C-alpha cells in the first residue's frame, strides 16, 4: 500500500567552524550523504549519513545508489526492509559501510512513515516528547581554546561539555581538565574522550589520575573492538567507562555488554542500525542496566532518546547544521524535539549546492 | 493531544468446549477481563486479560478499576505510560496481577494508537503483515480424545499440535504421543507440555524417552521459576526445551536466557508486559538466538510475531472466541492478520451479557 | 483434627503520624487487610497484610475472600497448606498479590497453631525468646525533620536509625547524614535507604561518598529485581549493600544470594511467604553467611528473628499500631517478645471501625 | 628505498560456469577488483578482491581509488602500511569494505616484495613450498547435479568435495549427501556448508542427522557473528563445526576462538587482512589448536597455507580463472605452488577487457 518509489542521494562536504581534532586524527569537514526516500504516498523521507573522512564519501554514495534497485517497490515497512537487507548482504558482510548504508535507508524510511501518519517520530514509537539534557561536544583543543569553548557553552546554557584528551603527556590531559574546571566551576559536567588512543596499562594510569579530578566519564580509552581490554580498565575505576559510538549493530553492543566492557553506552544512530537498531539497543541497555546516551545525529537522537528507558545524555555536535533547518532547539541545556511529522529534517537547498561533491 | 479519557472493564467467565486439563490442574472456563480504553480522539482501544482461575477474576477487575485514576488524562503514549506505572508500583512490586493489569492497559493503548492512525498494529510497529504458522493447542486428553483432536486439527489444515502430558506413568505419556503419531503421520509436529509437573531427575528421564519418539519440543518440564533446573534438563537433551509463558516481564526472560535455561521461548503477551514488553523481549530473543513463539492472545500475537525477527510459531488456543468477532483467520495452518486498524478486536456484545460476572 | 473453619478479612486505611516519604513516592497511610482465621478448636488466628497503596487494597481483600473456599475444612497445617496453595496457583503465577495473600493465611495459621498449643510462636519454632536490637525507621524527611526524629529516637533508647535518601543532589544526601551524625554522635547507627532510585553508575558514586561518612549499610541503591546490578555496586564498596524487602518468596532470595547481590538481607515477612517462607529464608541466609534483618511486621518479626541463626536487626516501623494492642515493647532499643500464645496480636476493635474501607 | 608509486584498479564482472547457489542467495558472477601496485623498483604487485555482489563492486573500486593518495610514496613495507591504515580508519571503522580494501593493498604489496627479492611468497615468509591438499567446492546443486559434479571431481583427482546444503527439508539435505556418498564411495571427504541459514535448534537437529551420515565438517550452521550460538551447536556434536570465512580481521577470529565457537577454522585471505592478517591468524590457530583451512583466493592461499603450522585444506573455487594465467596447478588433489616470484598472478589482459565494468 505505501511503497518506496525512489532513492536519491547527494554527497556534500561541509567545512566545520571548529575541526574535530582527536588524539588519533582530525575530522576537518563533515563528509555527508543526504538521502531522499520517495514514496507512493507523495511524502519524501529524509536522512543523512556521516562518512568520517572524504576518502569514504564517494564510495558510500555509490553503494547507496547501487542498492536503490533492491528497495524500490518494496513496502514502506522499515523492520521488514531491514530483515531483507540483512539477508541480502549475508554472504558479503552486513557491517561497516554496507550496514551504515542500510541504516541510512532505515532512518529515512521511519521519517517517511512519520510523515504518512503526520506524527513526530517519538510519538509514532509510542512515547511523549520530553526535553533531553545535552552536553556540548568539543575537541582536542589545547588548554586555552578548550577553556574558551567551555565558557561559551555554559553561557549558552549547557550544563556539561565533552573535551578530547590523549595529549603526549598525562600532565597536558590534566591541565586541560583543571583549567576548564577553574573556569566553569565544580558543578559542571566535564566528560573526557580518549578516542581509542591508549593501550590498557596507560589507560588505567591516566584514568585513575583523571578520576581524582572528578570527570563525568572516560570515553573509549583503548581500541574500540577490544571489549575485554575495556572491561580490564573499567574494573580498576570508580568513574564510568563510556563507549559505543563504534558498535556496528546491536549484536556488537550485545557482545560488549555481555562481558562488562563499560558502565555507560552511547550508540551512534547510523552505526547501530538506524531507528530499528536503536529500539533493539535500548531494550539491551535497559536489561543490562546501562544508562544510554547518543553519538552524533542529534536531530533523530532527540526523538530516540525520549523513547529510551535508560536515556542519559544527548550529544550535541552539529555536523549537518549548514544544510538543514534549525528545527531542533536547545533551551537551558536541553534539546527540544520539533513538533513536526517524522524527524523534523528540512533541507536548506541553496546551501547544499554550495557543498556538493 | 490524544488523551486517555476513561477505562471501563467487564469480567466474564466463558465455558470452554474442551476444558484445558493439565498435569497440575484444569482451566475449565476462561475467566476474562475485557478492557475498553476511551480516548479524547473518539476511538476506543480494546484488550482482554486472562485470569487463569475464577478465584483471581474479581480481584483483577477491581485492581484495574482502582488503577483507572492514575491513567485518566494521561497522553495516549504507551511507552511513557508503562514507565509511569513501573515507577508508581516500585514499592509494591511491579509483578504478578499488578503487572498483568498494566499489560492490559498497554495492549488497549496500542490498539487505540493503531485506531488513531487507522493502521493495523503490525504496520504501526514498522512491519508487513505476513501469514504466521500456528499450531493447535490441546490438553491432557487421554489417548483416545488426544488422537481424535489431532486428526481434526490436521483436517482443518494445522501442521502441528501441542498435547499436554505428565500422566502418572511415563508409559502413558508415550502412548499418547505414539497414537497421535500413528494417526497423523511422521511429517506432523507434536509439541508436548509438562506444565511444570516434574522434578529435574524425572524430567531428564521422561524427556530422553520422548526425544526418541521425535517430539518437536518439551515445554516447561519443571517449576517455571527454576531457570537453573531447566538449564540442567536442557543440557541432557538434543530436543529443545521450551518455556516462557510464565515470565513476568522481559527482566524475567533476561534472567532465564542469561543462564541458558531453554533453546526456545514463548512469551505470553499479557505476562511479558503487552506490546511494549513484547518489543523488548523480541530484541532479547534475537540477540540470544532464541526462536520466539507466543502463548495465548492469538489476536494480538499474530501482529507481534510478524514484527519479531526470530518469530517461530503462533499458539492457537482460542480463549476469547465467544466474545469477539472471528476477524483472525487460519488458512492452511497459518494465522492471517485482519486488515483492520489496531489489533482487530470487535466485541460480540449480546454474547458478553451471557457471561457477565 | 484441627480444621480451618473460616476466614474473615477487613480492609482499613490508617493515617500515619509521619507519612513514609521515599525517593520514588510516598506511603501516606497504611492500607491494611486484617485477617481472622477461625478454627474448629475455637481459637482464631490473626495476621494483617500491607497493601503499600490504597490502589491495591480492595483487590487484595477480594482475592483473599475468593481464596477462602480452598482453605476452609483443610487441616490447620501451614506447611501442608502452603504446598497446596503453591500448586493451586501453579498456572497463574505464585507471586505478587497472590503470594502475599497466601503469606497472610500462613501467618494467621501459625498464630492459630501457637494458640492451640498455648505457646508463643518463637517457642513453638523451638527457640527461646530473647531481646532483638531494633532500629527506628524514618523517611525522606529533609535535614531538619530528619535530625529532629533521630534525636527523639536516641531519647527513646534506639541505638540506630534508618533515614531515606535519594535527594536530587548527592550533597543533600550527605547533608542529611552529617546533621544526624552531629546530633546523635559517632557511636550511633545510621542506615540509609535509596528505595531503588539510582542507576548503577550513580549508585557507585553516591555510595562511595556515603561510605566515607560511615553509614551502617546502603539499602536498595537500584531496581530491586536487578540482582546483577546490585552485585556490581557491592563489588565497589566496603560498606554492605542491604536488600530483600522486595523478594517474593525464598526462591527470589536464593537467586540474589547465588550471585552475590548483597552482603546483608532483610526479608519482608509477608513477601517472603510468612513463617513457612521465613524458616526457609533463614536456612539460606545461614548457609550463605548473610546477617538477616526484618522489614515491617515488627510483631511477628520479633519472634522469627529470635529463631534466626544470623539474626541482625529488627526494623521498627509501626504500621499497624492504631489497630492492635501494644503487646510488643521496646526497651533500651530492643524489641521484647510478649509472653502470649501465638504472635501476640490483639485487635483494638473500636479503633478498627474508624478506618474501615 | 622501495616506494609505492601508484595504485591502479579495474572492476570486472566475470560469469561463472556454475553459479555458486547457497541457501541464502546465489553468487551468479564473480565481481572482482584487480589491483596493480606500482613501485619505484619497477616491479608491479598484483592482487584482486572479491565483492560478492555487483551491488558493492563499483563502491569497492571507488574506495580503493580514493585511498590511493594515502599510500603513494610510502615505503613498500606491508606491516608498517597496515598499521598506518588501521590508524587512519580508527574513527571510521576499520572493518567491512574498508578492511577488505586494505587487505587488497596488503596482498599486492607482499606480491611486489616477493618480486623485488625474486622469490615465491612462501619462501619469503621462511617456509618451503609443499603440495597442499585441496577440496573441490560446489554449490546448492540438487541431488543430480551435486552427484555429477562430485564424480567429475574424483576423476580430476580431488579426494574431497564441499556441497552446499540448507534445503527446505532435512530429508533433501540427507538425500544429496547420500547420493554423493553412493557415487564416490566411503573413502571420500564430503564437507557440507549451511551458509548461515539455520537457527541454533534447527542446526543441532540437522547436524546430528548429518553426523550419522559421516560428513567431514559442518560449516557455518547459523549466523556468522553468533559465536556463542556456534559454541552451543558445536557442544552437541562429535563432527567439527567449521567457520571463519566471514571474520573481518584476526581480532574477530580471536573472539570466536576464545569462546570455543568451532573446532576448525578457514579464514578468507581478503577478510582476515591479507598476508599480514593471515600470519597473525595462523599464530592464533596454532595456539588454540585449531586446524586451519582457506576460503577462496586459492592462488595466494596455496602459499600462506604452506607457511601455516596447523594447515588443513585448501579450498579450490576458482573465481578469477578467466582473468589470470593457470600457474597454480592441482595434481592428484594437491595444489602445487608456482615457482614464480611473489604470488604467481599474471593477468590475461585480452580477457579482462571482455569483463570490464
Ligand atoms: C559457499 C561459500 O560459503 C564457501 O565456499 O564456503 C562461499 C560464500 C561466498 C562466496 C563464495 C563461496
Ligand atoms: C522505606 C522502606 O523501604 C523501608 O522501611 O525500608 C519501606 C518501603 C515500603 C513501605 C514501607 C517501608
Ligand atoms: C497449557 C498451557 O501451558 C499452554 O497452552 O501452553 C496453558 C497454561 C495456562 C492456561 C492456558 C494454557
Ligand atoms: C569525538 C567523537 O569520538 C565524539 O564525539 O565522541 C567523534 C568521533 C568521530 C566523529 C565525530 C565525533
Ligand atoms: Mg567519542
Ligand atoms: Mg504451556
Ligand atoms: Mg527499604
Ligand atoms: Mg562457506
Amino acid at each position: 500500500e505505501v511503497l518506496i518509489t525512489g532513492l536519491r542521494t547527494r554527497a556534500v562536504n561541509v567545512p566545520l567552524a571548529y575541526p574535530v581534532h582527536t588524539a588519533v586524527g582530525t575530522v576537518g569537514t563533515a563528509p555527508l550523504v543526504l538521502i531522499d526516500l520517495a514514496t507512493s504516498a507523495g511524502v519524501v523521507g529524509h536522512s543523512y549519513l556521516f562518512a568520517y573522512t572524504p576518502v569514504a564519501l564517494k564510495s558510500l554514495k555509490q553503494l547507496l545508489d547501487d542498492m536503490a534497485a533492491m528497495i524500490v517497490n518494496e513496502p514502506l515497512a522499515p523492520v521488514s526492509l531491514e530483515a531483507m537487507l540483512a539477508k541480502r548482504f549475508c554472504l558479503a558482510g552486513y557491517t561497516g559501510l554496507i550496514r551504515m548504508a542500510a541504516a541510512g535507508i532505515d532512518m529515512a524510511a521511519w521519517d517517511a512513515l512519520g510523515k504518512v501518519h503526520e506524527t513526530p517520530l517519538v510519538k509514532l514509537l509510542g512515547a511523549n516528547a520530553r526535553p533531553v539534557q545535552a552536553y556540548d561536544s568539543h575537541s582536542l583543543d589545547g588548554v586555552k581554546l578548550a577553556t574558551e569553548r567551555a565558557v561559551t557553552a555554559a553561557e549558552l546554557g549547557f550544563r556539561a561539555v565533552k573535551t578530547k584528551i590523549g595529549y603526549p603527556a598525562l600532565d597536558q590531559d590534566l591541565a586541560v581538565v583543571r583549567s576548564i574546571r577553574q573556569a566553569v566551576g565544580d558543578d559542571f559536567g566535564i566528560m573526557v574522550d580518549y578516542n581509542q588512543s591508549l593501550d590498557v596499562p596507560a589507560a588505567i594510569k591516566r584514568s585513575q589520575a583523571l578520576q581524582q579530578e572528578g570527570v563525568t566519564w572516560i570515553e573509549e580509552p583503548t581500541l574500540q573492538h577490544d571489549y575485554e581490554g575495556h572491561q580490564r580498565i573499567q574494573s580498576k575505576l570508580n568513574v564510568p567507562v563510556q563507549m559505543g559510538e563504534n558498535w556496528l549493530g546491536p549484536e556488537e553492543m550485545f557482545k560488549a555488554l555481555s562481558i562488562g566492557a563499560c558502565r555507560l553506552a552511547m550508540p551512534d544512530a547510523m552505526k547501530i542500525g538506524g531507528v530499528t537498531g536503536w529500539i533493539r539497543a535500548s531494550a539491551l541497555a535497559q536489561q543490562f542496566g546501562i544508562p544510554m546516551s547518543s553519538h552524533l545525529f542529534q536531530e533523530i537522537s532527540a526523538h530516540l532518546l525520549a523513547a529510551t528507558p535508560t536515556a542519559h545524555w544527548l550529544e550535541r555536535l552539529d555536523l549537518a547544521g549548514s544544510v538543514i533547518e534549525p528545527t531542533l532547539t536547545f533551551e537551558g541545556g536541553n534539546a527540544v524535539i520539533p513538533d513536526l511529522p517524522g524527524v523534523g529534517i528540512i533541507w536548506r537547498e541553496k546551501e547544499i549546492g554550495k557543498y556538493l561533491v
